[PDB]
């Protein structure tokens, strides 16, 4: 009842909520160095639109550099910046750093609570069980200001928003918090699988942020099940896991020897065909929760094979600048997913990317059906009218809330995992066509046109690629097709 009214109000009063949010954001910031220079003396929406420039990351980086280096955040935000977000996008090989504060986590947990209600409205049999969720923490980078830079979900996991989260099915995992918080993701993924297998009847959902990570978890399971079952049989975690938090918390989950359970799992895994394996090991699973839009659509056939066509539920579209919104038709096919922007997240504007809309920039409530746009974001952490670099397509409207298909990220040419290699990067590499191969796991780049040539191309790519390729092992060695490989 409360949720039904909440969602009706959010998607019906879009214009009013957006206009009030802009006033809410701008009013305490009119005296910042940044907004004072565009002479926004008081809050006035037409003055904001006329005087405040639409900017790229590059335009405002001088201001962000000052905050990163320790200058008072009030140069851009009266809401103190207490950390930064590392974006998967880069500017000159360097990851972009976005300003961040707890309003990011206020919005994120608002969206978690909303999509939880959307899921349970449409999917039965989930509220009495737990999620086997392959969630990972990545260690933070220090900035000269002394504030940490983290990836979006790590900024949540390492906060009390996560530690002191609510107590219901949607925030209940088969993995202890220590496993989720473990910065060694090889150890934590193994422990995720171990705890999920031990509590296999309680699993009602499984997944990860992106479909690539869900696929990797299944491949690790395929390559680790004999060892996992030996830990279940003995009641002892393998010695190689060094994280103390994992050792202590997983030992409690194991409890003692489980040779009968081990036998049961070994009998399932021992089939030559891995088709439907997820459903056979976790028979109470109701759905797979993972993003399957954008470059992640390449993994849908693999996921359907392993999960025996359990629904793939792609819930959220977000970025280091802001969370955008959620999928209000969770049980649709992957190719049909659209995201309804939520008007309380940030003030959204849109630049037309085709001839169907001839305006220079338009408000959320004015976007035209069937037209493409680049989103523009004004947020609660010092970003004013910043271009996001994504292209979206207006597919419809839920009440008065536009729904958007994610089309692509501008200039990105190659993407396997979190990496987003764009045309400039592939250019430097070749000067020092392409295809993203996923038919084998791990996926890898393919540069059509020598062992050394493969290496120097990889060495010129960005840090996200190199962390995925050499550390997580989510990308294989780059291949120049005679066929040659990096190493
Ligand atoms: N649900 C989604 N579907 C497709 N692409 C997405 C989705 N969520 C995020 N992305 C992409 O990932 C970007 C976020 O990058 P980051 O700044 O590293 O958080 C977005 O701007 C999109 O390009």
């Amino acid at each position: 009842e409360t949720f039904e009214k909440q969602l009706k109000d959010l998607t019906s009063n879009v214009k009013s909520i957006q206009d009030n949010l802009l006033e809410e954001i701008i009013t305490p910031n009119t005296k910042t160095e940044y907004l004072q220079r565009f002479l926004i003396d008081r809050f006035d929406k037409e003055l904001f639109k006329k005087n405040v420039p639409i900017v790229s990351y590059e335009d405002i980086k001088p201001y962000l550099d000052r905050v990163v280096n320790g200058e008072s955040s009030d140069v851009i935000s009266a809401r103190t910046i207490t950390g930064f977000l590392l974006s998967s996008g880069t500017s000159g090989g360097a990851q972009k750093m976005m300003p961040w504060n707890n309003k990011y986590l206020d919005n994120l947990t608002f969206i978690y609570d909303l999509r939880m209600q959307v899921i349970t409205k449409h999917v039965k049999g989930v509220e009495e069980g737990k999620g086997m969720m392959f969630l990972f923490t990545k260690q933070e980078s220090m900035t000269p200001s002394g504030l940490p830079a983290r990836v979006a979900t790590s900024s949540y996991f390492k906060s009390d928003y996560f530690k002191n989260r609510p107590s219901n099915w949607y925030y209940s995992y088969t993995s202890p918090d220590e496993v989720i918080l473990c910065p060694n993701n090889t150890e934590s993924l193994y422990c995720h699988l171990l705890c999920g297998l031990v509590q296999r009847d309680e699993v009602v959902r499984t997944g990860s942020i992106f479909a690539s990570v869900m696929v990797r978890a299944i491949e690790v399971l395929k390559n680790s099940w004999e060892e996992l079952c030996s830990n279940i049989r003995s009641g002892h975690l393998s010695n190689w896991v060094t994280d103390l938090g994992c050792q202590n918390s997983v030992s409690l989950v194991l409890g003692g020897p489980r040779p009968e359970l081990a036998d049961t799992i070994e009998e399932i895994c021992n089939q030559n065909s891995w088709k439907g394996i997820v459903k056979r090991l976790w028979p109470n699973t109701k759905y797979i929760e993972t993003v399957v839009t954008g470059s992640m659509g390449q993994y849908v056939p693999m996921l359907n094979y392993y999960c025996n066509d359990l629904p793939l539920v792609s819930t959220t579209y977000g970025s280091s600048e802001t969370t955008f919104g959620i999928n209000l038709d969770p049980l649709c096919k992957p190719e049909d997913v659209s995201y309804t922007f939520m008007p309380n997240m940030s003030y959204f504007e849109f630049i037309p990317m085709d001839g169907g809309d001839k305006n220079d920039v338009v408000d959320l409530e004015d976007v035209k059906l069937g037209c493409t746009y680049e989103p523009v974001v004004t947020n609660f952490a010092g970003l004013y009218r910043m271009r996001v670099g994504d292209i979206v397509l207006v597919t419809g409207f839920y009440n008065n809330a536009p729904q958007f298909k994610f089309v692509r990220r501008e200039n990105v040419v190659l993407s396997i995992d979190s990496d987003k290699t764009n045309e400039e990067d592939l250019f430097k590499a070749v000067s020092q066509t392409s295809y993203a191969d996923t038919s084998t796991f791990p996926g890898h780049y393919v540069v059509y046109l020598l062992s050394t040539c493969c290496l120097v191309m990889e060495e010129s790519l960005d840090n996200v690629y190199k962390r995925c390729r050499f550390k997580d092992g989510s990308i294989g060695p780059l291949e120049i097709r005679a066929k040659f490989f990096s190493i």
